[PDB]
């Protein structure tokens, strides 16, 4: 159930993140900073409002949203996007759209770990998170 996403998650593995960021036009200097920290993601809920916080040395971000209701978002890399978060079976799907393109940030729980798959065209990144106690 949706509740299994709630809590505090720490990055423990990454594949293809530099490649995903390059695919979004993030410059090398910014990619180096973004890749050299293990971020923390906090997923919270109050009524039908979900909040996702990312804490890192690169940027702190916070978004709030209702499932299935489009919202304006300014991403960590300063893209102004049109976003929506949905639940597709066990997948919490964050879609970002801008300028005729899109990216998805998909979260799934596998063996108690939070797997974040970031897709932008042929660039696919896997970020693996573990729950903090
Ligand atoms: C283009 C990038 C900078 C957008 C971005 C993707 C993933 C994260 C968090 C979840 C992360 O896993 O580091 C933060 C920002």
């Amino acid at each position: 159930m949706v509740d299994a996403f709630l809590g505090t998650w720490k990055l423990v593995d990454s594949k293809n993140f530099d490649d995903y960021m390059k695919s979004l036009g993030v410059g090398f200097a910014t990619r180096q900073v973004a890749s050299m920290t293990k971020p923390t993601t906090i997923i919270e809920k109050n009524g039908d409002i979900l909040t996702l916080k990312t804490h890192s040395t690169f940027k702190n971000t916070e978004i709030s949203f209702k499932l299935g209701v489009e919202f304006d978002e300014t991403t960590a890399d300063d893209r102004k996007v049109k976003s929506i978060v949905t639940l597709d079976g066990g997948k919490l799907v964050h879609l970002q759209k801008w300028d005729g393109q899109e990216t998805t940030l998909v979260r799934e729980l596998i063996d108690g770990k939070l797997i974040l798959t970031l897709t932008h065209g042929t660039a696919v990144c896997t970020r693996t998170y573990e729950k903090e106690a």
